[PDB]
């Protein structure tokens, strides 16, 4: 891999611990490079502020974060018409399981079928 | 919200597909009311051909329509003075971003900060 989508949605008190995971599994896939799109209300600002620590751990992964609001799902499932992933991680907590799994979903066909890790659909 | 703000800048092939996202975002904004301002070349006639079918599905929204050639966006600006609007919503392509883009930037404080929905902006 040397592409990874990355999805994450999770309450805000769990983007950290989320976060160094992500980054954890991204270097275990081979790739150096990652794009990390998160559904959440909040501001960039703010989760930056939040993921510190997390960021901090991996200055030499080449990621970029996207952040989408839940009506704007739409513009991120448009954009991935434009991707060249090769592979697909996705996180969540049990109270956005529901929402995450409606947007895995609808991913086109050739980057779901690249899933390489599901921490979300199957947490109690 | 009572009236809503809509600005849309498409190629003609565009406006029955985001004419559907225009009245599912009005009606989720709570207003049953709407001004939509369309940046295009076509006519009122034409138009409202292409949009029947979204015109017809919501009838219970309450509409007026707009249509502005891209030279006559300062007479738009001109009347948005004396529009009572609450909400604003934005919408279009790749080939409109730069066009709708300025736009938005040029809008009053107070209408910028009602943003309810922006398919234009992160567009990739």
């Amino acid at each position: 891999y040397k592409n990874i989508l990355t999805l994450i949605s999770v309450n805000n008190d769990n983007f950290e611990n989320y976060f160094r995971k992500i980054f954890l599994d991204v270097r275990s896939s081979g790739s150096k490079k990652t794009t990390i799109n998160v559904f959440t209300e909040i501001q960039y600002q703010e989760l930056v502020t939040l993921i510190r620590e997390a960021l901090l751990e991996n200055i030499d992964i080449g990621y970029e974060l996207f952040l989408w609001k839940k009506n704007e799902v739409d513009i991120f499932l448009k954009n991935l018409e434009k991707s060249e992933v090769d592979g697909l991680l996705v996180y969540c907590d049990d109270e956005n399981k529901v929402f995450m799994s409606k947007i895995v979903d609808n991913l086109p066909t050739a980057i779901k079928r690249n899933l390489i890790k599901d921490f979300c659909r199957k947490l109690s």
